[PDB]
């Protein structure tokens, strides 16, 4: 699952989509898209 809105994401469970933005390395382990 895509976690756009800033989700805990997970290491090895690829949760953040693909051609999304959804950052989840670059911030914290939450995935949102990037300003």
């Amino acid at each position: 699952e895509c976690l756009e809105i800033f989700k805990a994401c997970n290491p090895s469970n690829d949760q953040c989509c693909k051609s999304s933005k959804l950052v989840c390395s670059r911030k914290t382990r939450a995935c949102k898209y990037q300003i």
